[PDB]
């Protein structure tokens, strides 16, 4: 007997190139028990208690001119307040010099317990999609599951 | 009354050299409700919803760049192939020593048959310190 | 089925919240398979001059010896944020407890959590 619980898992669209597009219809990714994709934002079904969890991973060839600041930020637009409010954030600096040019590769993680109610939409953005790396699957994806 | 989910933890092997070798028959590691351990993947005895997961700890005593690399995969016996479900790559960098723990997770839909690994790069950055510092699992939703 | 999610407050890591909270550790009522599971969130300003590991680790209290189910480590070294996360399945017994512990709960900070679910 299926569970009835609301989950989802999607992936970055690989040869959506410069941006980050999240699909549901691709080898191993999945929306299940009411939880929709809808304008690149998950759809919560029901209320209660999510895990949210995200990863997205840069890469680059040697570090340039201008400072690289890479972010990751999953927000909540909920029915009653629509506008976004940051549920989990994070910055990092892959570069600590201009190269004075091996690759780098700097991943973010996110991952929380949250109270959610039906109708919320959530986001799971960057700052710079240039630097994601497609490169094999498994590597940039973003889910929730209801407690 | 038991649980009757499809369920595993199987935890490293702290002295098989070069490998990332998964282990059943220890304290507090488990196949249970069908699942079995064979050629270092689990196999998976029935269509559903799963978690799965795996975390890896490594460990080098400082800096001279090296990439350390985590991937949970799966074979579907009906296509045959071998896809990633979750990967992280990783720049890690008087030597003082860095830590570096990956922790892949996610809900998938798996089919009777499949098996699934979880593999690493570097087995010689392994880190076995204490217990628990490395495993892998899945549970039936 | 069974469950627990509890959260954290200074000083320590207390967690404020049919399982029990005794002790700061969560009592297992029912012998059988749970899934565990946990994060925490260090905070830091600047690196230190004595270098910092962090460690976060769930044990088993059996019932009376002790033993990680689950742990990690982390070295941070401009302010920054290092989560550890943890979770498993794991077989059980009636009155074992679980204890979800850090080493340094003065670089202690949705994502400062421990739970148990009765599968
Ligand atoms: C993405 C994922 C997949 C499998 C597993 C075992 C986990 C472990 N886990 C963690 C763990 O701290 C974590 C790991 C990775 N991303 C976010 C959080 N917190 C949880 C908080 C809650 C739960 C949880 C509670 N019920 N279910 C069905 C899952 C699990 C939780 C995370």
């Amino acid at each position: 007997t299926p569970s009835d619980k609301p989950v989802a898992h999607v992936v970055a669209n690989p040869q959506a190139e410069g941006q980050l597009q999240w699909l549901n219809r691709r080898a191993n990714a999945l929306l299940a028990n009411g939880v929709e994709l809808r304008d690149n934002q998950l759809v919560v079904p029901s209320e209660g208690l999510y895990l949210i969890y995200s990863q997205v991973l840069f890469k680059g060839q040697g570090c340039p001119s201008t400072h690289v600041l890479l972010t990751h930020t999953i927000s909540r637009i909920a029915v009653s307040y629509q506008t976004k409010v940051n549920l989990l954030s994070a910055i990092k600096s892959p570069c600590q010099r201009e190269t004075p040019a091996k690759p780098w590769y700097e991943p973010i993680y996110l991952g929380g317990v949250f109270q959610l109610e039906k109708g919320d939409r959530l986001s799971a953005e960057i700052n710079r999609p240039d630097y994601l790396d497609f490169a094999e699957s498994g590597q940039v994806y973003f889910g929730i599951i209801a407690l």
